[PDB]
């Protein structure tokens, strides 16, 4: 067994303290071990992101605009969690595909069937006005050309929507398929528990202060760095069984999940963090139908 | 006579401490009082900007890429000034129109006859590599649509060229002709002595640290502010005769010129700032053929 003892898990990209040459043979390995793992991945990251905003007092009274929301099964759990905590949020889910019907019938959530373009963003900005906007993007066209297009749209989402905070899908193009340098919004590179086995995708979390927008250039050398750090994280780290982690499951991804879940707010009071986390995890797994 | 006593002149937009409702009748008033005033305006601002970079030690060894450089008569004085100071700079002047022939025959200055587009910027970036770039933009298409187009090109100049510093033409569209909000690079809003009588144009001076690019949104309310502050500056301030300014010319624009010129470096040593400024001014006026 691949056992180890860790203090904490890598929560952000910059914390990864080692690298590995990417082995293309890893692409043939099992990418997922849990049913509905994709919904789990998104639910944990978005709970984490939204709990942070609550902590900064910018969540209550906002309209969350989620683009690339369908099917969005896990979004029902999110909505329920904050609704039950008494936070007042309006949800606007926009995607050209259809949403899971469990999202229907809620006055606080509006489902829109439309693929957004710059023009449409403008009309929704005019219509949402003057509410504060929290943007969540999970759009997917992929080729490096596809990604760049996606990233360009995401930056236009921020410039037109002018949100108070954003969570953007972020996966750096592979160095061997570079096309050109580009800019992405400055934010924290949140790592994701339960991401596919060899995924290099993370989540860019930004909070907008003032009327300023800070971007950061991404170069091929950066792409080489993303590749090696994420490959090290995926091949070595995530395959560890944290033995000093006294929890029903000691696999790295659960150890990492624990640290995200400990930051979530609850109504029920618990005697220990461990109790709250186990509660939240059980709750999450039952909702998503994960044994 | 409209006399007053001032400590210093307004050097940047944020220093303007008052405003006035714009009177459209001002547009019918004499816009210029000096021959070649347009060349004078650009020469002073660019001397100011470049002297600052020298002060930060980022000028020597750089290639200055000036887009919208023609005719560019005044650029010859600039080139001569730093060349004679021993600073090593390569100049690349690009414009679809033709440059003043006084710019020909210098190995350190390359004249290009081309209207730049995004694609061309890419090729010049590849060709200038690996030299450090200082960007100067003075492109002119105007309608608010024209301006926006200009500003969008200027931001693409920075993203593709990735300069160490930039000086960009900046005039906010009029509030009564607003189209949409937009972003401009963060920088200092340098005011310009000898600008047309009622011009609201200034120069955006930015220095790029790290791999970050900071932008700032400009809204119609901002446009209203630019209009009133610049109108106050133009109608009231610039029409003052600074009597406590012991100089051959006490008109505000000369008082303002003095403060820009005092920051310029010379070979000759002077006993007082006043002597250096008078020297630089005389030199400048003679070159441009201004009595
Ligand atoms: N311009 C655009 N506007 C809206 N949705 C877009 C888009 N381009 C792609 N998409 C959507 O991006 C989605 C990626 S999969 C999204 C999964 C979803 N976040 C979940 O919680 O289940 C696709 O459904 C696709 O239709
Ligand atoms: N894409 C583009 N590339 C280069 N020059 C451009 C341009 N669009 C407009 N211009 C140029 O912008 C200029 C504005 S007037 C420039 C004056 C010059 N800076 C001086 O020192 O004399 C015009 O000459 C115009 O041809
Ligand atoms: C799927 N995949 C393809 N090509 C790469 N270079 C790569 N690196 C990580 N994952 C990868
Ligand atoms: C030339 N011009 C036209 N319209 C305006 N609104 C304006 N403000 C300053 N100058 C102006």
């Amino acid at each position: 067994m691949d056992v180890v003892s860790l203090d904490k898990p890598f929560m952000y990209f910059e914390e990864i303290d080692n690298e590995l040459d990417y082995e293309p043979e890893s692409a043939n390995e099992v990418a997922k071990k849990l049913p509905y793992q994709g919904q789990l991945k998104l639910l944990l990251g978005e709970l984490f992101f939204l709990s942070k905003l609550q902590r900064h007092g910018i969540l209550d009274g906002a309209t969350v605009v989620y683009i690339g929301s369908a099917p969005g099964t896990h979004i029902r759990y999110l909505r329920d969690h904050f609704y039950n905590l008494g936070v007042i949020i309006k949800w606007m889910l926009i995607d050209g595909r259809h949403h899971d019907p469990i999202l229907n019938g809620l006055r606080d959530v509006t489902l829109v069937t439309r693929f957004v373009d710059e023009e449409y963003l403008r009309s929704i900005k005019k219509q949402l006005h003057p509410s504060k906007i929290i943007l969540i993007s999970d759009v997917r066209s992929p080729s490096t050309a596809d990604l760049l297009s996606n990233y360009a749209l995401q930056n236009v989402m921020i410039s037109i929507l002018n949100p108070v905070a954003s969570s953007l899908k972020w996966r750096c193009p592979f160095p061997d398929q570079w096309i050109k340098d580009f800019y992405i919004p400055h934010g924290n590179k949140m790592l994701q528990p339960f991401a596919p086995s060899y995924s290099a995708e993370m989540r860019l979390l930004s909070i907008y202060t003032g009327e300023n927008m800070r971007l950061t250039r991404v170069t091929k050398s950066d792409a080489v760095n993303y590749e090696k750090k994420m490959y090290y994280l995926n091949k070595i780290v995530r395959n560890k069984v944290v033995v000093n982690f006294d929890y029903p499951n000691q696999e790295y991804d659960y150890f990492h999940m624990y640290f995200m879940l400990r930051t979530v707010y609850c109504n029920k009071t618990f005697p220990t963090t461990k109790a709250k986390v186990l509660f939240l995890q059980q709750s999450i797994f039952r909702f998503l139908n994960i044994p």
